């Protein structure tokens, strides 16, 4: 049968989750999709050979830790931990989201990816060497992407697919 992964994507509000996923799932830059709305949205694509069915959960409006909410993140096999190349702020937010992550998965050891979205973007304040370092302390990949352009979007999806397969194989 083919399988299916559960991928969330989670990051402050404005990083570019939304232009991401529907990079992915549309093969279209959408530069406007209402902030506020958080759906999944599937898609059958071939990674190494293999067919398999995405369902990307893009995140978005308001932190909240009822046990709900919790419910619905600890469905997420793999996680991608996005930050704005241009925005300081959403960088220094990730290690809150990565750690929720574990916290809800109760696990140190979650498939994870750090994304550096807006790559296509002259106005840089978050050094690629601070963020590959990141993802070194946390001992995960880092991909730089860009919604607008389609830079590292397999990249970053496929990457935490993998990810899930090495963690089910252990
Ligand atoms: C960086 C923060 O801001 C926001 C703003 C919006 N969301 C968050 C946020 N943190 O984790 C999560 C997720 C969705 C991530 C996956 C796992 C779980 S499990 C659960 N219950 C979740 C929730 N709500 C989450 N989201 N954080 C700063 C810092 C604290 C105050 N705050 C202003
Ligand atoms: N130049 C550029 N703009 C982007 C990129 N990704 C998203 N945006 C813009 O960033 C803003 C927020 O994007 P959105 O997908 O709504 O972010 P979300 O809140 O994380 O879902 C919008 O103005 C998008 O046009 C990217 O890779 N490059
Ligand atoms: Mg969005």
């Amino acid at each position: 049968g083919m399988t299916e992964y559960k991928l969330v994507v989670v990051g402050a509000c404005g990083v570019g989750k939304s232009a991401l996923t529907i990079q992915l799932i549309q093969n279209h830059f959408v530069d406007e999709y209402d902030p506020t709305i958080e759906d999944s949205y599937r898609k059958q694509v071939v990674i190494d050979g293999e067919t398999c069915l995405l369902d990307i959960l893009d995140t978005a409006g308001q932190e909240e830790y009822s046990a709900m909410r919790d419910q619905y993140m600890r469905t997420g096999e793999g996680f991608l931990c996005v930050f704005a190349i241009n925005n300081t702020k959403s960088f220094e937010d990730i290690h809150h989201y990565r750690e929720q992550i574990k916290r809800v998965k109760d696990s140190e050891d979650v498939p994870m990816v750090l994304v550096g979205n807006k790559s296509d973007l002259p106005s840089r304040t978050v050094d690629t060497k601070q963020a590959q370092d990141l993802a070194r302390s946390y001992g995960i990949p880092f991909i730089e992407t860009s919604a607008k352009t389609r830079q590292g979007v397999d990249d970053a999806f496929y990457t935490l697919v993998r990810e899930i397969r090495k963690h089910k194989e252990k």
